[PDB]
């Protein structure tokens, strides 16, 4: 299961132009890093504060067949 290279792909896509409080950099940074835990609400918790819409991480494209 690769789901956590879709959350780190695109939180980052969203920080591209945005920044993020320190409080939640140490953890948000280890999203983007690659090391990090999944497989909680976690995935929804974030879009909470942000208001992202639900499951917006969850979004995949490499996972999906046919893409590497």
């Amino acid at each position: 299961m690769q789901k956590k290279e879709i959350r780190r792909l695109r939180l980052k896509e969203w920080f591209k132009d945005k920044t993020l409080p320190p409080k939640e950099k140490s953890y948000l940074s280890q999203l983007m890093s690659g090391r990090a835990s999944f497989g909680e609400k976690a995935a929804r918790r974030i879009e909470q504060t942000y208001g992202m819409p639900e499951g917006y991480l969850d979004a995949e494209y490499a996972e999906q067949p046919g893409s590497s």
